[PDB]
């Protein structure tokens, strides 16, 4: 039993809710919140820009030190950093950005990072400003993640379409 509330159950291990991941994180304080990161951990917009703003830019400060030490992530890769005031940990995961020409096949690799964590709050990777089809992102998620994932979809209209079209 965990403290996630109001989610529709899609499969044995995948749940979905129309919610602002920032507000969800602030309420639940999950062990892991997933960020829709880029390789440079530049949290300018989308989910990443919103999560960083909620940390008062502390996420960006930590991220800049990480990059200065380690260099950029791989597309499809991840790193674990602090969750600041939102969660114990933030798993920064880089899904392909279609608006940069990045291979959508790397989306499965991106979701594989979730399997290193027993429970996660997460957005749909590569959705929104990353330019992938969120219906496709959901299918890959369900077919790849085996740990317990609670998906927050900010857009209510998108939430309804994902549920109604889910196979
Ligand atoms: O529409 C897609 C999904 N997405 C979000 N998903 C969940 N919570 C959120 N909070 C702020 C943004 C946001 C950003 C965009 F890439």
């Amino acid at each position: 039993v965990n403290s996630f509330s109001g989610y529709l159950k899609l499969t044995d291990n995948v749940y979905i809710k129309n919610a602002d991941i920032v507000e969800e994180a602030k309420k639940v304080k999950p062990t892991v919140v997933v960020n829709a990161a880029n390789v440079y951990l530049k949290h300018g917009g989308g989910v990443a820009g919103a999560l960083n703003k909620a940390t008062n830019n502390a996420m960006q400060v930590e991220s800049d030190d990480y990059i200065a030490t380690n260099g950029p992530l791989k597309v499809g890769g991840s790193c674990v950093l602090s969750g600041h005031n939102l969660a114990k940990h933030c798993l920064h995961v880089v899904g392909p950005n279609v608006n940069k020409g990045e291979d959508i096949q790397l989306l499965k690799s991106a979701y594989e990072n979730f399997n290193q964590h027993e429970v996660l709050l997460a957005p749909l990777l590569s959705a929104g400003i990353f330019g992938a089809d969120p219906i496709h992102s959901l299918r890959v998620c369900v077919d790849t993640v085996r740990t317990n994932v609670y998906l927050a979809v900010f857009d209510k209209n998108l939430y309804d379409k994902l549920v109604s079209s889910f196979l």
